[PDB]
């Protein structure tokens, strides 16, 4: 039902904001990555679609997996680290919001060819 | 630094596949504004393989006058990035055009890839 690619939107696409200390507890949990764990680590970017979906064209590397199919951003994004704590125990999974601006790498696949999975920050 | 091959793919290479802003968002998201407004920029819109695949097709000068270019046999989709009159960094304005042509790249290295763009004919 939810296709790879909608599934990379809701766990890594956050275009609404350009960058709180509570982002990451609110954003962990209201897109469903708290639900039957806590997720312990994931990124938002706040860059548009179109800007993110572009980088399946951009700079071809290495994914972390040894696959080929991943892509890394010519230019910075700016993204939100999102780190579980050493304290968080489940269902009141907390996190340390981290901002950056990094190039991204994501792995894409598909017709159309768009990005399934955040590998790295770098 | 970007190797010869890399820094082609990101100048040249578009395989995504048309807004009359497509080359205003790609001359910016390929570093092709940062410092100057690159003036002229060419896209092309086929598979890396197909553009890998001319440099085995038909061999040409190149306008600097070596002989390691290749003119593809087909015609492929390619956009022309060509910055307006009053185009000034570092508000770069360029007019997108759509066309479908032979490409010319120079091809170099092993593998044996292209590592400039020379024309569109
Ligand atoms: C590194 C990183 C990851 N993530 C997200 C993307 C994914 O949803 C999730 C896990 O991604 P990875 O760390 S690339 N991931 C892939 C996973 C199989 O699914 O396998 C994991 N793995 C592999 C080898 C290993 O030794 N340990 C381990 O946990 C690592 O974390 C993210 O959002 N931002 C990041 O910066």
């Amino acid at each position: 039902k939810e296709t790879a690619a909608a599934k990379f939107e809701r766990q890594h696409m956050d275009s609404s904001t350009s960058a709180s200390s509570n982002y990451c507890n609110q954003m962990m949990k209201s897109r469903n990555l708290t639900k039957d764990r806590c997720k312990p680590v994931n990124t938002f970017v706040h860059e548009s679609l179109a800007d993110v979906q572009a980088v399946c064209s951009q700079k071809n590397v290495a994914c972390k997996n040894g696959q080929t199919n991943c892509y890394q951003s010519y230019s910075t994004m700016s993204i939100t680290d999102c780190r579980e704590t050493g304290s968080s125990k489940y269902p009141n999974c907390a996190y340390k919001t981290t901002q950056a601006n990094k190039h991204i790498i994501v792995a894409c696949e598909g017709n159309p060819y768009v990005p399934v999975h955040f590998d790295a920050s770098v």
